[PDB]
Formats: structure tokens, C-alpha cells, sequence
């Protein structure tokens, strides 16, 4: 079951409203991308974490009862120029004014500064912890106004400018805003790379597929008309749910990757149909039921492998799963709309301007065809060995690890942890709720602490076990709320976190206190179990949806269940050399990142990205191999005539692709150089190495078992077009009898029953031809007899004749058709006065037969008739009548009336 009526339908609307159409569309397109360029100050960075998880709940319970962490907003190491102690008095009145003036110059931004600079004669073991031994360093703590991660990170870029320029601009800043800005900031770098490096190579890949300005140009602008769309799409989803910052470069990295390739791919398919003859009108009608339904069905599979992410709790995966949607539907939208829109209007104007302006596969697959198993078993085994780095890899959460190892923030912490060890903790927390409503005593708090104690692996920094679990610190942002108190300790090793986590919860609360465990490393566990928890749905989900697609594609059962193996062979060998690149760390030196365990939600957001890619790569090169079965050519070559018809497309659209994916694997956030390396990895083996070799290989072998078809699941083929319904459109089709033009007696397709005026006359003659008492009324069955007996009384005329027998031979069987309609309308001499023309069609020189014929008297007393039939002969098809402009109002009978 389908429906190209659909498509017929928009494929005919879209021309005729063509102003209206790109009038609209970039108005809004347009209008969302001013609207859209305000997404920078709507996006979040929280969503990392499960949000319904018990270290989450923790979390929240812990931030209202005794007030968020703000300690670690802002650190900040001094130095004294000079070799000066630190010590010097002059130096810390300079400082300390230097400080106390951006303080109250930020008093919305900033609540205060900590250190100790700011008492110097203090006992205060910790305070007096803040300067190093040799008196030449001392770091203070910047704690910022804001009640979400947002909001301070935005107080902190407002301050950052000036508390930069404190101590002679000598002053190093780290802590979570400094590296959250820094972080957050690598998306920008990311934009502007891919501006100024992606699309001037872009534009050159585009006139090096199409040898036009006009004809390169569209799909390009068709990608920017996507980006500002998807953009506004985005900016108004952000007015609903929470956006994350990394949904905006994904907007690019594959929106505007897919919307030029949706755009290359459809300027290239309506050249092709202005090459074979047809006018503009139905150029884009034929490039919409066509390739438009590629593009349409392209999307689906991109959408259906990108919905199974909603299944993960993080918003982070959620709001790219949002970016992937917006992105692509929006591409196919607007290269159906806009971009045809555009191509109605300009015709072969798209080729106008050159290049001056500005100013083979098939032998290949024949080689792969001799010999499977030489190129196929030495791959399956190359592929299997990129498997094994896949075999082992690790996790983790964000840390400054993530930006280059040369990054002045990155360097800036590392050095603040090596000068100031013991004041960066990741504490597990033991929070504690009385659920009746009344204060906890000091008795459960003991208690809670003795079980706490039970457990091994918590740090014990002065060796006295009943100072371990110290109560949570409480600031002037808590509640203090009685009936909640908080207990923590950090780990002695964090790689023990999973287990003693599992262990403080497999602990019995003091009756009447629930008990929440949570801090850093419970927040970062319990965020991974919940993705490896869903991640086997999702995978089912996202084999059988796409699956069941190619099952609605191919009209097989073979053909799906070899192309997921395929998709699950470049999957798993990409995520290997994944692995293998930047856990074991492969690839780091020459491209400036640390080795380190990948970010977790970014597996589910590279498998459906990877996933999605080859099977949409699968599903157009093997669909034009079906097409040759369809057609009735044999196996061999209808694996050589897909690859061969796709061959320069697939390389023009995955070199398109690459050039964008290979501006962000400059990034200096390691988790979008993972993202993006797997796009080029799995890119450019879906188009070389599955492509090119295993697919036609594998293809040969089951030969002819390839396409099965159970029952009814393939598709009954269409009543294919005749010369029965063409002249029923030029000549009509009457079931009872009529007067034609002349005021003859005539009935179905133009067939004169008697130039005598008597009805009853002419209901004499139908009575004898159909063999019935008619009363001047046949069927249609039996208006298709009186047809077919008119067309074998032509054809026998035509066969007859000296003049048409040698064209009429000649022709195909839909050119025949073509002559026999101009037969019936002006007679056989009438035809054979087209000399010149009919020669021309016997030469099979159509475009010269075509234009030849238009100049005829013909042509200007019946130009609709005439045109139709013309292009019946210029492009061999029945194009002209499947879809054209209804209504003959004038009925008249034709020649060769055949009596019985
Ligand atoms: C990416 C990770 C980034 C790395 C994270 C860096 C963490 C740095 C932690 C810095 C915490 C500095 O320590 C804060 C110390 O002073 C605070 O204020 C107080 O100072 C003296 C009290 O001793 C008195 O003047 C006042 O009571 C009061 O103002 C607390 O009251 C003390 O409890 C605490 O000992
Ligand atoms: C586009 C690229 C993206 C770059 C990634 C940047 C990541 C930088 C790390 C910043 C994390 C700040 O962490 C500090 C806070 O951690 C937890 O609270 C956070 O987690 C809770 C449960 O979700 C929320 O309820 C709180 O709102 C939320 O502040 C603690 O409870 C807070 O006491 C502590 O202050
Ligand atoms: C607001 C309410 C609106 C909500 C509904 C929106 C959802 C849109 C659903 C429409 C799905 C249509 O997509 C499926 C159509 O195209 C596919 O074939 C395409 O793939 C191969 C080319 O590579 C060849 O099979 C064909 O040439 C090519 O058309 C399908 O196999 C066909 O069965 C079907 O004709
Ligand atoms: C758009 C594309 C932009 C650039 C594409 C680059 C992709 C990187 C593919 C894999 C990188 C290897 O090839 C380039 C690498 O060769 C060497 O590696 C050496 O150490 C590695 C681990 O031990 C091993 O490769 C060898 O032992 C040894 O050759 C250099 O030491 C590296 O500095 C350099 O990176
Ligand atoms: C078939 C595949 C098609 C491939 C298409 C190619 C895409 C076009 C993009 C080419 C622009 C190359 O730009 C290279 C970028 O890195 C440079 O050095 C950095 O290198 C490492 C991080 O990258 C670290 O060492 C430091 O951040 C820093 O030294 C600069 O920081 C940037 O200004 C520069 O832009
Ligand atoms: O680029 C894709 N897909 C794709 C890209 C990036 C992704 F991140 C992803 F998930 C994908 F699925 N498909 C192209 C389009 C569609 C169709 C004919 C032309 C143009 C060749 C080929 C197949
Ligand atoms: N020493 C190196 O060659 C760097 N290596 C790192 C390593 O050997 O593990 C790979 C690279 O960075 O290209
Ligand atoms: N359509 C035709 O063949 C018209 N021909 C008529 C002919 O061949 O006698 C004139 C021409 O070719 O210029
Ligand atoms: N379409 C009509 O009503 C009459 N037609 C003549 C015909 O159909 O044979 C004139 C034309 O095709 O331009």
C-alpha cells in the first residue's frame, strides 16, 4: 500500500503556485532565522543526568534544606609579580581593593569573595591551606548569585571580564564557570569554522558535480534556508522544554549536510528529466513522484532512527533528538517546496551560466561480480578485528579533560589541583528525610553513621572513623529544615562508586528516615545504569522500525534481514575504531585531545546517528537494483545498472557530507571530535567499502533468492498505460449516441456509426457491431471492442502504406501509438504528408522530430491534441496523458470507422 497520487498531486500543485510557494516558505524560513538566532541565550547545559534518578532526588533535597554548593563556582589563584611572597602588605591592599571593587561593581552577579587574602592572620587550618608553603601562591573562592547552572554561568561571563584584569591580569581562573564557559564556548568556534572553512568547499564539490553556477548554487541555498528554519524550530521548542547547547551545532553538523545532499539530489534528477524532453512543468512533477519521494522516505528513516533516543531520561539526548527531527523534516520540506518552486521557475535557465561565468562503476561492479568471496571474506574479517577495541570500552562524565591538554582553563584547574590538593572532593552524600515531618535527632544520625561505617573504601584523612560522614556544610540559601539532615565522605578510589553506592542503599534506614544516596559520583552512575537499562529496547526498536521500512521498500524478506547485518557490521566496526582512537588513544597527538573514557549518552546518540546513515545509504543503492528485477532484468546487471545509476550521486553527496563533518572533528570539545569522526568513519565506509564491495558481493550469492515475496507482500504491478485510455482523453469516450462535431452519429472513442441523420439508422448499425438490441447504449467493455477493431483497421491501413510502414516499424510500441492517434484524427495521407518529420522519427532523432512538427498547421488548429502527442514522441512515454489538462469540449468522429 502507498500513494504517489500524493505527490502527483504536490508535483502538479507546486508548479502552479510556484510564486506563492517560495514567497512563503522563505518568509518563514527567513523570519525563524532571526527569530532563531537567539537560541544561544535560550540553550541549557543541564541534562547530563537522569532527573528521576534517587542521586538527583539527593541532589534537590540537598540544595534546598542547606543551600547549593557555591564554593566551586569560582577559583581563582594569585601570584605576586616579581618574585614578590605573598605576604607582601602592599601587594595584598592592592589586591584586596582590586577585588572588593568588582564585587560591589557585580553585586547581582556576585556574592562575595573567599580566601585567605582576605584574613591573613587566621588559625584556621583549612584558610591557611589556601596559600602554598612557599609563600608565592594563594587562590580565593568567587561564589556567584543564580539559582540554576544557566543562570550563574551567565552572571559569571558578565563578571569575568573584569575580574580577569585583577592582580596586572595575573590572575588564573578555574572552577566549574570558567570551564562551563569554556566548554559551552567551543560551539561557537565550531559555527564559525564551519562558515569559513565548510562552505567555500561545499560550493567548489557542487560545481564539480553539476558543471553550473545556477544549478550548484540551489542546493546550497537550500541548506541555509534549513539551518535558519531549524534554528527558529529549535528557538521555539526552547520556549517549551529545556534546549541543550550541544542541539545547536548538530543543527549543522547533519542538518546542513542532509539538506544540500536532499538538494543535490533533486536539481540533479530534474536536469535529467529536461535532458530526456519534457517541459518544465512536467520536469518537476516527474523529479516530485520521484526522487521527492526518496527524499520524503529518507527523512522517515532518519526520523525512525532518531525517536528511539526519547527512550533515555536525559534531556540532553532529548533535545538533539528534538535538533535531528527539526533538521531533516525541514530539508525534505523545503527541497520539495522551495527548491521545486524555484526549478518551475527557472527551467533550463539552470544551466544558462557556466563555469566561465564565475570566472567507470559498472566495469568495477563487473570485477566484484566474478569473484565474491575474493573481496568479501578478507572484509567480514577486517571489519571483526575493528570490533575488538570496540569490545572494551570505558565511561565517564564531563571533566576538564575534555578540552585540549593546552586549553589555559584546563591547565589553569590542573594547576590550582596540583598547588591546592584536598579542596576539589567528589563526596558520596547520605541524605536523610523524616518523613513524619519532625527534626532528626543526634541519635539517628549516629545510627546512620555506624551503617555508613559498615562499609569499607570511604576516606579517612586523619585516621579516626567517628569523624568520618561529617554533616553536609548549610549557607544563608538553605532552609534548614530540622526534619532533613546530610551526611558525606568521598571515596578512596572513585572506580568503587558503582558498588558502594548499590552498598549505601542496600543499608536499612533508621526506621521512619528515607534515605537518598547521592553527590557526583552517584549522579554520573546512576545516569549511565539508567542508558544501559534502556539501551536493549532501544536497539530492538531501532532494527525492527527500520526493518519493517525495508521490508515496505525492497519487496523482500532477504534483502532487510541482510542490510541490518550490514548496518550492524559498520556500526560496530566504527564505534571500534572509535574506541580505538580515543580511549587507546590512537589519533591524539596530531589532533590535540586526551585520551579518556567517552561520554556515555553520546553511545546511544552515535549508534542511532551511525545506524540511521547506513541504512539510508543502503535503502537508495539497493532500491534501483529492485527496479531492475521490477523491470524484468536479470540479477547480474540489475545489481550493476543500481550501483552505476547511484555511483557519482552517492560519492557527490557522502564528499558533501564529509567536507561538513570534517570542519567539527577540529572541535575542541572531545565529545563532538568522537560525534564527528564517526560520521566520516561510517560515511566513507558505507560509501566505499560496504557500498562498492561487500553489498554486490553478498548481493550475487543468494542470486536470485535476494527478492521473496510471501503472498500478497509485494506489490501487484499497475495497469500499465494503453492506447485505449490516450484516445479516450484526445476523442472521448460516449457510451450512448452522439453527434459529433459534423452533427455524424457517433459513439465510444470517435468511431462514426453513419453519416445518415436518421437515429434509428445509426441505431441499426450498433445493433449489428455489438451484436444486441443497444437502444443507442453500449458498455464500456464494449466501447473497448469498437477500439480495438477501429486500431487493427489502422494499423492494417498504415502497413498498407508506402509512405508510414518503414516509420511505423521503427517505433516502439508507445511511438506507434502515437502515429496510429495522428492516423485517426487527420487519415493516412494526411500523415504522410509529414515527410521530413516522419524521417526524422524514423531515425530516432526526436528532439528535431518534436520541434519539427509543432511548425505544422497541425499543431496550431488542435495545439493541445497535437502537443500531447508530440511529446509522446519526444519522450517515449505516456507522460503527456497520464496527467494533463482535462476536457475535450469538441467531439470528432476519426478515420478508419471499422465496420463489421
Ligand atoms: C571543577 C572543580 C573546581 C574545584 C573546586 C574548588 C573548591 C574550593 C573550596 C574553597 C572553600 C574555601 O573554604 C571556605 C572556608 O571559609 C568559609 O568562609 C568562612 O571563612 C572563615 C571561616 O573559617 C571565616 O572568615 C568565616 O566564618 C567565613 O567567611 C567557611 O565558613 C569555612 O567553613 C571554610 O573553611
Ligand atoms: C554544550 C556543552 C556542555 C558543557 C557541560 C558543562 C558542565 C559543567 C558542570 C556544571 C555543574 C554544576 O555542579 C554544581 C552542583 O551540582 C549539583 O547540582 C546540579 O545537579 C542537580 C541535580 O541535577 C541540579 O538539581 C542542580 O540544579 C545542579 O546545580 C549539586 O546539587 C549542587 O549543589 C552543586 O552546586
Ligand atoms: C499533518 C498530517 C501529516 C502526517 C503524515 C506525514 C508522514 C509522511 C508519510 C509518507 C511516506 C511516503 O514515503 C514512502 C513512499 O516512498 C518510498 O519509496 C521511495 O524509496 C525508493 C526510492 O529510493 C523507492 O521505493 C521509491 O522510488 C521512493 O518513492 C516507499 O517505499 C513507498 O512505499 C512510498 O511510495
Ligand atoms: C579529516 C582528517 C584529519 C586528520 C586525520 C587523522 C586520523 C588519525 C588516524 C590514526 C592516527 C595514526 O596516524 C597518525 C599518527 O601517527 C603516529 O601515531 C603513533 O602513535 C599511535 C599510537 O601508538 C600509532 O598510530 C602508532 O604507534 C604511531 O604511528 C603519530 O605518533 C601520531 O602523532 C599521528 O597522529
Ligand atoms: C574527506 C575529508 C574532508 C575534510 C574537510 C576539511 C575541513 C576544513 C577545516 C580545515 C581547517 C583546519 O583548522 C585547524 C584548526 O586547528 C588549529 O590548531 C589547533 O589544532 C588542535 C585543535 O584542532 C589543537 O592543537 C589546538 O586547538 C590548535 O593547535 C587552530 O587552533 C585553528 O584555528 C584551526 O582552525
Ligand atoms: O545523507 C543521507 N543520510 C544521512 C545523513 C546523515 C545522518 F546523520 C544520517 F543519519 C543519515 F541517515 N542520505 C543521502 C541523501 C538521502 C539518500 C539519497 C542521497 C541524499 C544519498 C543518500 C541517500
Ligand atoms: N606518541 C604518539 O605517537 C601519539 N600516539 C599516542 C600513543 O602512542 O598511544 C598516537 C597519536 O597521538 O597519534
Ligand atoms: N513536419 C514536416 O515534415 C514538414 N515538412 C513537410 C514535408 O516533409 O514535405 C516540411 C519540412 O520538413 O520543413
Ligand atoms: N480539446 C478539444 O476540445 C478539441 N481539440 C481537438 C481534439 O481533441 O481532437 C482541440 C485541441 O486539442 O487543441
Amino acid at each position: 500500500f502507498q500513494s504517489n497520487a500524493m505527490f502527483a498531486w504536490w508535483g502538479r500543485t507546486v508548479y502552479q503556485f510556484r510564486y506563492i510557494v517560495i514567497g512563503v516558505m522563505v518568509a518563514l524560513c527567513l523570519g525563524g532565522g532571526v527569530y532563531g538566532i537567539s537560541l544561544g541565550n535560550h540553550v541549557t547545559q543541564s541534562g547530563f543526568y537522569d532527573e528521576g534518578s534517587q542521586s538527583v532526588a539527593a541532589s534537590l533535597i540537598g540544595d534546598e534544606v542547606y543551600g547549593r554548593d557555591r564554593t566551586s563556582h569560582v577559583v581563582a589563584i594569585l601570584t605576586p609579580p616579581d618574585d614578590k611572597k605573598v605576604t607582601d602588605k602592599a601587594w595584598q591592599k592592592k589586591v584586596t581593593e582590586e577585588l572588593d571593587q568588582v564585587v560591589k561593581d557585580h553585586e547581582d552577579q556576585i556574592v562575595g569573595w573567599v580566601g585567605w587574602l582576605k584574613a591573613p592572620d587566621t588559625t584556621d587550618p583549612t584558610v591557611s591551606a589556601m596559600k602554598t608553603q612557599d609563600l608565592r601562591h594563594t587562590f580565593i573562592s568567587i561564589p556567584l548569585q543564580g539559582d540554576d547552572d544557566d543562570e550563574i554561568l551567565k552572571n559569571y561571563q558578565v563578571v569575568e571580564p573584569e575580574l580577569q584584569q585583577v592582580n596586572g591580569g595575573d590572575i588564573r581562573l578555574a572552577g566549574l564557570n570558567p570551564l562551563a564557559s569554556e566548554l559551552t564556548g567551543t560551539i561557537g568556534e565550531d559555527q564559525k569554522r564551519a562558515e569559513v572553512a565548510a562552505i567555500p568547499l561545499v560550493a567548489v564539490v557542487l560545481f564539480f558535480v553539476f558543471g553550473t553556477v545556477i544549478a550548484a548554487a540551489l542546493p546550497a541555498i537550500i541548506g541555509g534556508l534549513a539551518i535558519a528554519g531549524a534554528l527558529g524550530i529549535m528557538r521555539l521548542v526552547a520556549e517549551f522544554t529545556p534546549v541543550h547547547f550541544f542541539a545547536q551545532p548538530v543543527v549543522t553538523l547533519i542538518g546542513l549536510g542532509i539538506a544540500i545532499d536532499y538538494g543535490l539530489f533533486i536539481v540533479s534528477r530534474f536536469r535529467e528529466e529536461i535532458a530526456e524532453g519534457y517541459d518544465t512543468e512536467a520536469a518537476v512533477r516527474r523529479t516530485v513522484m520521484t526522487s521527492g519521494r526518496t527524499v520524503v522516505f529518507s527523512a522517515v528513516i532518519i526520523v525512525a532512527s532518531s525517536v528511539p533516543l526519547l527512550l533515555f531520561p536525559q534531556g540532553f539526548l532529548k533535545s538533539i533528538t528534538y535538533a535531528i527531527i527539526a533538521s531533516v523534516m525541514l530539508a525534505a520540506i523545503l527541497s520539495i517546496t522551495v527548491l521545486a518552486a524555484a526549478l518551475a521557475i527557472l527551467g533550463p535557465r539552470v544551466d544558462a551560466l557556466g563555469v566561465t561565468t564565475l570566472l567507470f562503476w559498472g566495469r568495477l561492479v563487473n570485477v566484484v561480480m566474478k569473484r565474491p568471496i575474493a573481496f568479501a571474506a578478507p572484509i567480514l574479517v577486517v571489519m571483526v578485528l575493528l570490533i575488538i577495541p570496540l569490545g572494551q570500552l570505558s565511561l565517564g562524565g564531563i571533566s576538564e579533560k575534555y578540552l585540549p591538554p593546552d586549553n589555559a582553563v584546563r591547565q589553569s584547574q590542573e594547576q590550582f589541583d596540583k598547588l591546592f590538593p584536598g579542596f576539589r572532593t567528589e563526596p558520596l552524600t547520605l541524605v536523610m528525610k523524616r518523613e513524619d515531618g519532625e527534626p532528626i535527632t543526634d541519635a539517628q544520625i549516629a545510627d546512620m553513621r555506624a551503617k555508613a561505617l559498615t562499609v569499607s573504601g570511604f576516606t579517612d584523612p586523619d585516621n579516626d572513623p567517628e569523624k568520618m560522614w561529617k554533616e553536609r556544610p548549610a549557607n544563608d540559601s538553605g532552609s534548614k529544615d530540622p526534619s532533613v539532615r546530610v551526611i558525606q565522605n568521598g571515596l578512596e578510589n572513585r572506580n568503587d562508586a558503582a558498588k558502594k553506592i548499590d552498598e549505601l542503599r542496600a543499608l536499612q534506614p533508621p526506621h521512619g528516615i528515607e534515605v537518598f544516596v547521592g553527590g557526583t559520583p552517584a549522579l554520573e552512575q546512576d545516569s549511565i545504569h539508567s542508558l544501559f537499562d534502556k539501551l536493549p529496547l532501544m536497539a530492538l526498536i531501532l532494527i525492527v522500525t527500520t526493518t519493517v521500512l525495508m521490508f515496505l521498500a525492497f519487496g523482500s524478506v532477504v534483502l532487510p534481514i541482510k542490510a541490518a547485518l550490514m548496518s550492524a557490521l559498520t556500526l560496530g566496526s566504527t564505534m571500534g575504531i572509535l574506541t580505538w582512537m580515543f580511549v587507546d588513544g590512537h589519533g591524539s597527538g596530531l589532533m590535540n585531545y586526551t585520551p579518556q573514557p567517552l561520554m556515555a549518552p553520546m553511545i546511544g546518540l552515535i549508534i542511532a546517528v551511525i545506524w540511521g546513515l547506513s541504512t539510508d545509504y543502503e535503502v537508495f543503492l539497493v532500491s534501483r537494483m529492485v527496479e531492475a528485477r521490477e523491470r524484468g532484468m536479470s540479477t547480474a546487471e540489475a545489481i550493476r545498472i543500481g550501483t552505476a545509476t547511484t555511483g557519482r550521486l552517492i560519492t557527490g553527496a557522502a564528499l558533501i557530507l564529509a567536507v561538513v563533518a570534517g570542519a567539527f572533528v577540529f572541535s575542541d570539545l572531545v565529545m563532538m571530535k568522537y560525534l564527528a569522526f564517526g560520521l566520516l568513519i561510517a560515511l566513507l565506509l558505507d560509501a566505499t567499502i560496504i557500498r562498492m564491495f561487500l553489498v554486490p558481493a553478498v548481493m550475487k550469492l543468494l542470486g536470485d533468492d535476494c527478492w521473496w515475496a510471501p503472498r500478497w507482500m509485494k506489490r501487484v504491478q499497475e495497469k500499465e498505460f494503453n492506447i485505449f485510455e490516450m484516445l479516450r482523453i484526445d476523442e472521448g469516450l460516449r457510451l450512448k449516441i452522439y453527434k459529433d462535431t459534423e452533427g455524424y452519429y457517433t459513439i465510444g472513442i470517435g468511431h462514426l456509426l453513419t453519416k445518415s441523420p436518421s437515429l434509428n439508422a445509426a441505431k441499426s448499425e450498433l445493433d449489428k457491431a455489438i451484436g444486441r438490441n443497444t437502444n443507442g447504449v453500449i458498455t464500456k467493455d464494449e466501447a473497448e471492442k469498437l477500439f480495438n477493431q477501429d486500431v487493427d483497421a489502422a494499423v492494417r491501413g498504415i502497413l498498407r502504406n508506402a509512405k508510414l510502414k518503414p516509420v511505423y516499424d521503427s517505433l516502439d510500441a508507445v511511438r506507434r501509438a502515437a502515429l496510429i492517434n495522428m492516423v485517426f484524427q487527420m487519415g493516412e495521407t494526411g500523415v504522410a504528408g509529414f515527410t521530413n518529420s516522419l524521417r526524422m522519427l524514423q531515425q530516432k532523432r526526436w528532439d528535431e522530430a518534436a520541434v519539427n512538427l509543432a511548425k505544422s498547421r497541425w499543431y496550431n488548429q488542435t495545439p493541445n491534441r497535437a502537443k500531447r502527442v508530440i511529446t509522446t514522441f519526444r519522450t517515449g512515454t505516456w507522460d503527456a496523458y497520464e496527467f494533463h489538462l482535462g476536457g475535450i469540449k469538441a467531439f470528432h468522429h476519426h478515420h478508419h470507422h471499422h465496420h463489421h
